[PDB]
């Protein structure tokens, strides 16, 4: 309501984003940067810079981070562990699941509340909606600063394991450049002479965005079947998807388009095919990939 | 209650002909072969014994069947009786097949409409589910109500051949999204720090992501169609560096899917161009002709 302190660690593109949006939703933000003179438009935005981490972590209860590395997260707040004990500590820098574990660990060592964080968009998509940032580890931490965090974009609690977010964006990453692809392999398909042919891009994309949401059907209906371990091809079986996708990948070869996507997907489903799973659904492949 | 008639009650057809009776619509049926009709009758439908007497039935005849050398068996000898009548073929075929088969329409005065079913018998007369179209503007814009029945119809243009690409388009789009996903499920459920996450965890989460990918599938369309990549905060650079983290991680992982090196290969191939500041979109210059 009146808003909350709330400190910055680190004046790079992204938290300088973090901090501006945390001052454009009415809280009191601190903020710090190793090298001088990269806070003086966030200064005439109300923000407080100081000239030392340390200023900046006694500055508040909430302590957001967003640094190159882990290793200069660690080389930041090594020297402060009595200082943090008390705070949260809500470490957005990109890293590996292990460097998230260990610094949750250290921190819990410390008294030091720690939730690590990923964030699914760039700076200029902060304070924006539909924008994800991805939490996970402490639930007090979560729970106690959501209303602050909002400010940054839209904050999903993935659960208690630190680690979980580093795991978050790279498998989302790999489902984005997934889709991205097939996009692209699409739009070239489209674009190519031929009868049916020269459509753009952006045509194509109209019809691509309505029919996302029957691919996110598809999705739904084959998560509880990889849990399950049982996979029911019904109205739509891997011998159908391996039938469909040699014709996707001749249509392919006379259009000029060679992107390795059909002969990834027909060598997949084929070995699906000839261990004797043609009649299961596409969640089936898990098996053959994991 | 407009006239239209299903030849054809394969899985596909019977779906096709259960949903204009759902909609309302006075609907005849025929099928090569007799007595899998008897449900539809049931539902409202006029089973006739003969496709000359299907066709005579409605002005517009809606044709799912297995081939489009079964679409001209059927009607190559009712060519006469289809002057002035729409057609409205949502068999699956060739981009050929359907050019023919329209210029065939044509000499004979058919209005004819191509067409594509984006789902599966389930999904026909369901919300979001599409059928796609292309052809006779005149034919889309007189029958688009009835066909609203079937699903979410869309008028992809005038050359009849487009449906059968966009099919093609769009599957091809499924099974990267598909694929993707599969590969971020088993990096969820492998062992290790941040893993042993369901399927369906990911997959509430992966569902509110697609918003994004969807941006920028939205934000690469007009790069593409300009010829211009511009990678403002996104560039191939900052890609071939996290796809190079996806690798090692799925390595790590036991996750082998051959996503992370198909898409290090053709990033890495843009790199070398000297297109490391540009957007994704960049890449269909690597794999079109
Ligand atoms: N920008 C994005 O689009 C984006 C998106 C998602 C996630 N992220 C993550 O956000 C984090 C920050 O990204 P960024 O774009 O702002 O720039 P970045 O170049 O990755 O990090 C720059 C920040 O790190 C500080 N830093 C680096 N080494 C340090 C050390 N040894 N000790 C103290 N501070 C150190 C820099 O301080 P100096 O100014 O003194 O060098 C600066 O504040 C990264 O982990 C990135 O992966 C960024
Ligand atoms: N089912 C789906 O999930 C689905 C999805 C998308 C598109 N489609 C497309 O919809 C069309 C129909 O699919 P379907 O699932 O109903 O099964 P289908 O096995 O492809 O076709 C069965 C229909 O074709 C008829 N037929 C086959 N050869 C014929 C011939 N020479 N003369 C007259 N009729 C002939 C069958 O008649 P009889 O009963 O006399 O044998 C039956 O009515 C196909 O092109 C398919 O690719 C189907
Ligand atoms: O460095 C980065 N700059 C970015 O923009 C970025 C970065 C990383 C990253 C760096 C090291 C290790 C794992 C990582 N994951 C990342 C990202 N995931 C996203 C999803 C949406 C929009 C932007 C990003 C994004
Ligand atoms: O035969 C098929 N049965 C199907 O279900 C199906 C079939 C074909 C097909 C056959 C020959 C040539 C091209 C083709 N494209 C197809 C499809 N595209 C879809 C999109 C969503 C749900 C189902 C489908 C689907
Ligand atoms: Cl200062
Ligand atoms: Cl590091
Ligand atoms: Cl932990
Ligand atoms: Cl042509
Ligand atoms: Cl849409
Ligand atoms: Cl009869
Ligand atoms: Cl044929
Ligand atoms: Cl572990
Ligand atoms: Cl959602």
């Amino acid at each position: 309501h009146m808003g909350a302190k709330v400190t910055v660690l680190g004046l790079g593109p992204m938290g300088a984003a973090l901090a501006g949006a945390f001052l454009a939703a009415g809280h009191r933000t601190t903020v710090w940067n190793r090298t001088p003179g990269k806070g003086g438009s966030l200064a005439g935005e109300g923000a407080t810079e100081v000239a030392s981490a340390a200023e900046a972590v006694a500055a508040s209860p909430l302590v957001v981070v967003c640094l190159a590395t882990y290793e200069a997260v660690h080389e930041v707040l090594d020297p402060l562990a009595d200082e943090l004990a008390g705070r949260t500590v809500v470490n957005l820098t990109s890293g590996s699941p292990v460097h998230a574990r260990e610094t949750a660990n250290w921190a819990q060592q410390h008294g030091a509340e720690y939730l690590d964080g990923v964030i699914m968009t760039t700076p200029s998509g902060i304070g924006k909606p539909d924008y994800l940032l991805l939490y996970s580890g402490s639930q007090a931490a979560f729970d106690g600063s959501r209303g602050t965090l909002c400010a940054l974009g839209e904050p999903m609690n993935l659960g208690t394991d630190a680690a979980m977010a580093s795991v978050y964006d790279t498998a989302l990453l790999g489902l984005m450049w997934g889709t991205l692809t097939g996009w692209l392999h699409g739009v070239a398909l489209m674009g190519a002479d031929g009868p049916g042919g020269n459509v753009t891009a952006t045509a194509f994309t109209e019809v691509a965005n309505r029919w996302m949401k029957t691919v996110g059907v598809f999705m739904n209906t084959y998560a509880p079947h990889v849990d399950a371990g049982h996979y029911p091809g019904d109205e739509f079986t891997l011998h159908l998807h391996h039938r469909t996708m040699n014709i996707l990948a001749h249509a392919s070869e006379l259009r000029g388009v060679v992107s390795g996507l059909p002969e990834l997907l027909t060598e997949l489903t084929g070995r699906a095919i000839t261990a004797g799973h043609g009649n299961d659904s596409y969640a089936r492949l898990v098996e053959f990939i994991r």
